[PDB]
């Protein structure tokens, strides 16, 4: 059996939730106790919605306190937000999705960051070659 066909068109009132999208998620830490993610914007032709506001994430995965924290009020206009109030040194596991004026969106690919060290001891080094890619 198979039920459902390809084929969406485009519309000013949003119609469904998006599924791909927020994609190509790529967080950074800006420095030791504030991080920096940032996602691609949904597409015109088949946008499945219109985002409407996005929503944020963030808990220490290492770290003692496992308290996740939840952003609100961002502006549609901004596909990146700037987490203030972390532990250093510290990685943090950061959720970005998308909302829309038809229903929300589920969480994004977690992307780790480790924010920058506060001792002077440097990280390790492990060395490794690359394969042909592309």
């Amino acid at each position: 059996g198979s039920s459902g066909s390809s084929g969406t068109i485009e519309a000013r009132t949003a119609q469904s939730t998006p599924s791909a999208p927020p994609q190509k998620v790529m967080c950074v830490s800006m420095g030791s106790t504030t991080v920096r993610v940032s996602w691609v914007p949904p597409p015109a032709d088949s946008r499945n919605g219109v985002i409407t506001q996005y929503s944020v994430a963030y808990e220490a995965v290492d770290g003692e306190d496992r308290g996740r924290h939840v952003v609100d009020g961002i502006s549609r206009e901004h596909s990146s937000w700037d987490l203030v109030g972390l532990e250093k040194w510290t990685e943090y596991r950061v959720w970005v999705r998308a909302h829309t004026d038809v229903g929300p969106g589920p969480e994004s690919s977690p992307v780790l960051v480790r924010t920058d060290e506060d001792v002077p001891s440097g990280p390790p080094r492990k060395v490794e070659s690359g394969p042909s890619s592309g």
